[PDB]
This record gives C-alpha cells, sequence and structure tokens, in this order.
DNA sequence: GGGGCCGGAAAATTTCTACGTCTGCG
DNA sequence: CCGCAGACGTAGAAATTTTCCGGCCC
C-alpha cells in the first residue's frame, strides 16, 4: 500500500527524526566518522505504517529498537537524495523543518566530500550544535567554538487538511472518557499534544479547526501545550468531517471509527439510557489502551 | 587493500498519548 | 438535580534522539 505524500509529512512532523553521528576514529591523522540518518520510531502495532512508507520511498531499512518498538531508518547517502526531494516538495511546518534544513547543510558537506577534511568537521559540529540536542561533551570540548551556526526558526502554517490528517495520526488521540450519585457522564475527547516551541502553530488550530482549547501542562520542569475540544457539537459538525475527508492511517484510524460509533451513539442520545450505554461500554474497552489487538 | 560507508540493535532522553478529575454552568 | 464542559491535573510509555560494532564494498 501507499501513503499520501502530505500526509506523510504530517507523521514525520509527528514522528521521526533527523540524525548526525560525529566521533572521532583515528589520530595519528586526526579523522572523524560522519553519518545522516533518517529514523521513524514506532511501537510494533503499526509497523504496517513503516512498510507503507518503505513502499512510497522505496529506500530504508526497517530496525527493530526493542522494547515494543520497531523502527524504520533511512542511512544510505545515494537514498537520502529521495528524502530531500521530498521534503522540497511537501516541506516540514513543525520546528522539525530546522532541524531538517540543518540536516540538509551536513548534507550538502558530505556530497562534495568535505567531510573529508579539517574544514569539513569543523563545519559538520557547529551543524550539529544546532540540531535537536547539540552536541556531546566529548565534541563540545574538542571543538570549543561550535557556537556559530543559526538555528533556523520556524513560523509556518499549516498547508492543508492532508497535513493535519497525518500530524493527527500521530500526536492526536481520540479518547471515550467515561466521567465519574452525580458522576456516570460520557464524555468525548480529541486532543493534541505538542512542545511549547510551536506555540504559534498549536495556537493557528483553534482558527483552523474553528474550535478547541489550548492548555499548558508541565511536568517537572518541561511543558506542553494541548489542544483540547470537547463540545460536542464542534467534534461531530467541525472535527469528525474532517478526519472522514482525510482518512487517518495507522491503527488509530480504527480507534477514531469506534469513536464515532459512540458520536453517533450519543447524539442518538442513547448515552443517558441504560441500553445505549453498555455497547459504549463494549467500544470504549476495546479501544486506544483498552485494545492489545 | 582499507577505510569510509551502512545494516542492524539498542541505550539515552522525553515528549507525548491516555484518562482521569474538580468545578461552575444552564 | 442532571447533563454539559471549561480548566486543569498525573501516569508512564510510545515515542524522539543518540549510540556504535561488524563488515560489506567502492
Ligand atoms: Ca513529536
Ligand atoms: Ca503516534
Amino acid at each position: 500500500e501507499s501513503i499520501n505524500p502530505w500526509i506523510l509529512t504530517g507523521f514525520a512532523d509527528a514522528e521521526g527524526s533527523f540524525s548526525l553521528y560525529i566521533r572521532n576514529t583515528n589520530d595519528r591523522p586526526s579523522r572523524y566518522e560522519t553519518r545522516l540518518t533518517f529514523a521513524i520510531g514506532l511501537h510494533y502495532k503499526d509497523k504496517s505504517i513503516l512498510e507503507n512508507i518503505q513502499s512510497t520511498w522505496k529506500v530504508g531499512i526497517i530496525t527493530n529498537a526493542g522494547n515494543n518498538v520497531v523502527q524504520l531508518r533511512v542511512s544510505r547517502f545515494e537514498d537520502l537524495k529521495v528524502i530531500i526531494d521530498h521534503f522540497e516538495k511537501y516541506p516540514l511546518i513543525t520546528q522539525k523543518l530546522g532541524d531538517y534544513k540543518l540536516f540538509k547543510q551536513a548534507f550538502s558537506v558530505m556530497e562534495n566530500k568535505e567531510h573529508l577534511k579539517e574544514n569539513g568537521i569543523k563545519e559538520l559540529v557547529r551543524i550539529k550544535a544546532k540540531m535537536n540536542w547539540g552536541l556531546n561533551d566529548e565534541l563540545k570540548k574538542a571543538f570549543p567554538e561550535n557556537i556559530s551556526k543559526e538555528r533556523p526558526l520556524i513560523n509556518k502554517n499549516i498547508p492543508n487538511l492532508k497535513w493535519l490528517a497525518g500530524f493527527t495520526s500521530g500526536e492526536g488521540y481520540f479518547g471515550v472518557i467515561l466521567a465519574k450519585a452525580a458522576t456516570v457522564q460520557v464524555r468525548l475527547r480529541f486532543e493534541i499534544g505538542q512542545h511549547i516551541r510551536d506555540k504559534n502553530l498549536m495556537n493557528s488550530l483553534i482558527t483552523y479547526l474553528g474550535c478547541g482549547h489550548i492548555y499548558e501542562k508541565n511536568k517537572s520542569g518541561r511543558s506542553w501545550l494541548v489542544y483540547t475540544v470537547t463540545k460536542f457539537s464542534d467534534i461531530s459538525d467541525k472535527i469528525i468531517p474532517v478526519f472522514q475527508k482525510n482518512t487517518l492511517i495507522g491503527v488509530k484510524l480504527e480507534d477514531f471509527e469506534d469513536w464515532c460509533k459512540v458520536a453517533k451513539l450519543i447524539e442518538e442520545k442513547k448515552h443517558l439510557t441504560e441500553s445505549g450505554l453498555d455497547e459504549i461500554k463494549k467500544i470504549k474497552l476495546n479501544m486506544n489502551k483498552g485494545r492489545v489487538f
């Protein structure tokens, strides 16, 4: 099977990373190891997606990262052209685009075979210093002048609903909340978490989907925004119809279907009856984390 | 030949997904 | 009072990254 190119980009914004590995490998003459890698790590539950991504790009190796996680890795340099080609037509809009643009700069250095010289390594370590989590402590002390490269910031809009379909397939959550004598209410909930570095992008969802709210949640010293929709009228009229015209991917798609089954049962006002609550309870206990198959 | 390149597993780190609740409201 | 839902919590694991041996192969 295959995946829509914008959906894949939306999924690449959610999951997947751009890696640059640098390592000292010799010293009699000083040499360094350099490798680029794009990798999407998923649960083996969604191994089908990686195979589908592998079916569209026709490159990359699926590895088993252990701990219930399979991973699609692409590292072959000639096969990297395929990925670059794709993301020029269907670009990322999150802050991962910055990690992507720096990833391309590393590709340019390795392509001109400059990474085999002292000038290329010194340039590459500056690129890595602004990518993801930056340089390791070894390279920080080996190359002290490593804060020269500019981290390209990103302020982009949502390209279309096709991108949103892929972004929801990764970060989305369709939950049937059974809120609990004054405690037995049924609630449908659709929320999306994201790092606060993409606050502008997250807030665009409210104006783009014409509904929803955003709440910041803190764990220890970390922070992430959560775009949330709870109003049922906004769900049945604005949230559900969107993901129907633009189909999701993975097992999250069937989670969406069961999420719709409850919605149709709620609009029919069967969620306030004894009978209609039974099939809802059966649905909620067999979806998301409630299912293992 | 030999050294950069690459299949492949896996540790490091955290940003997610999942799922409640308290509370005011009409 | 019942039902809706805004605002706001925590668990913990599916994720985001980084790691590098062995050994093809240009
Ligand atoms: Ca993400
Ligand atoms: Ca996901």
